[PDB]
């Protein structure tokens, strides 16, 4: 039977471990990739090492906020933002100004107020620029034939205010049968440490999305740019590959919920969870 | 051998005929259609042209120079005999979306705008430009050539805020950049795919573009990967296809640039020359 779920992903780092080139303090590298992950009736959190569930979902809802301060995120117990707002990381980058923790127009900006002014964390920006997510939605349950269904966060006028530039440069969503799939370009992916928490943020998202839209779940594609190990994790990898998937646990959304903003990570359960030890990287 | 590069085109019109669901659009005719393809078509010492359906080589190129060129004025590139914009420009088309009060020929801020002044203000296709918004055309060449390993070498053309100004949305959403081992590679990430009228064509613009960056940064050709968002056929152009896939593919050509040429915008039609292009006849 074709390699499903959990193997597409391991099967990338096999390719790469392969077919990859030493492209540099170093990595192994592939430009272009792309899985397919099911979401009917599974979610792919990988079970061959322990993801971090409860980052994936504190950062989306953060996201959705619209929030650009990492002391937003940190404050719910997710730091993985804390080293870009920094005092000495944004004076490093001409932004001695600004106040710790403001990362800038990142993700949560773009998603709901691309192209409007960034000003600071602080600011009010209601009504102003687009709010694409909102938009999605909004097209997803008036013209669910629709394949300009796009949110995007690269925008190159704001890429020097931004403390990163982002990962997930685009995603885009697709509607038949009453099932509901996403496909994330991503433009450069660390496939150790990165790259599981990127699979479940989008699936994650997906599942919201659906859920506002009455529709099911269907796939989340990841397409890669950049994907590539980084030499150090190479071993850990190894190990890694060699551990039996379990089979993909479940999603529950524990409540009825009209609008995204107001989704909140006591809605969410995840069911048969059963990972092998997190044996993971630098 | 390694096989010919063109059979993951033809593969995936077959996914597509096989696996494709019925899906609709505006033009109500129908589609059979696949979310989320991908697909890799070597650039060394071969050029991905098409040859199982003769592709309009002289439309891609001409429209590649008017992108780069940052015209946004559909009568630029009908004077040089390549028609393809012209009905999106027309006063009709025009007037259907709205823009009742705009010049014919004006299509708004599409993708030669977006590539050489993204996040300016668009006034008219006739408005002098320079010196504002991002150049993202340029920047990318210079990161080529300064930082080769640079992992946001990217050019986007998908603006949300210029969205309801364009005449159409782009279908090339983005396209990102790669080099390593003195080989550029692109990636394309194209959010709708006519597979049998479209994909080919848009196959040889980014080929070719990338082709061009490779010249101008002392670079070989790598690879061109091409991914699709919702890629369809129409249902249209099911016999014709069905028609095309019994050919077996020629060899590939080879693109030749005539001359060293130092900035993209010095490059002329004439610069290039298709060596070695031997198509079956054109279908439909
Ligand atoms: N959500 C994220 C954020 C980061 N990265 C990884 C990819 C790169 O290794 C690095 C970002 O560096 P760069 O911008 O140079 O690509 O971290 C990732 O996989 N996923
Ligand atoms: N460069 C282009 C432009 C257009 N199309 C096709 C895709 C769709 O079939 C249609 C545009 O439709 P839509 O905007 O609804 O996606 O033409 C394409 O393949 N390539």
């Amino acid at each position: 039977m074709p390699p499903h779920g959990e193997l597409q992903y391991l099967g990338q780092i096999q390719h790469i471990l392969r077919c990859g080139v030493r492209k540099d303090t170093g990595t192994l590298s592939v430009f272009g990739m792309q899985a397919r992950y099911s979401l009917r009736d599974e979610f792919p959190l990988l079970t061959t090492k322990r993801v971090f569930w409860k980052g994936v979902l504190e950062e989306l809802l953060w996201f959705i906020k619209g929030s650009t301060n990492a002391k937003e995120l940190s404050s719910k117990g997710v730091k993985i933002w804390d080293a870009n707002g920094s005092r000495d990381f944004l004076d490093s980058l001409g932004f001695s100004t600004r106040e710790e923790g403001d990362l800038g127009p990142v993700y949560g900006f773009q998603w709901r107020h691309f192209g409007a002014e960034y000003r600071d964390m602080e600011s009010d920006y209601s009504g102003q620029g687009v709010d694409q997510l909102q938009r999605v939605i909004d097209t997803i349950k008036t013209n669910p034939d629709d394949r300009r269904i796009i949110m995007c966060a690269w925008n190159p006028r704001d890429l020097p205010l931004m403390a990163l530039p982002p990962c997930h440069a685009l995603c885009q969503f697709y509607v038949v049968n009453s099932e509901l799939s996403c496909q994330l370009y991503q433009r450069s992916g660390d496939m150790g440490l990165g790259v599981p928490f990127n699979i479940a943020s989008y699936a994650l998202l997906t599942y919201m999305i659906a859920h506002i839209t009455g529709l099911k779940p269907g796939d989340f594609i990841h397409t890669l740019g950049d994907a590539h190990i980084y030499l150090n994790h190479i071993e850990p990898l190894k190990i890694q590959l060699q551990r039996e998937p379990r089979p993909f646990p479940k999603l529950r959304i524990l409540r009825k919920v009209e609008k995204i903003d107001d989704f909140k990570a006591e809605d969410f359960q995840i069911e048969g969870y059963n990972p092998h030890p997190t044996i993971k990287m630098e």
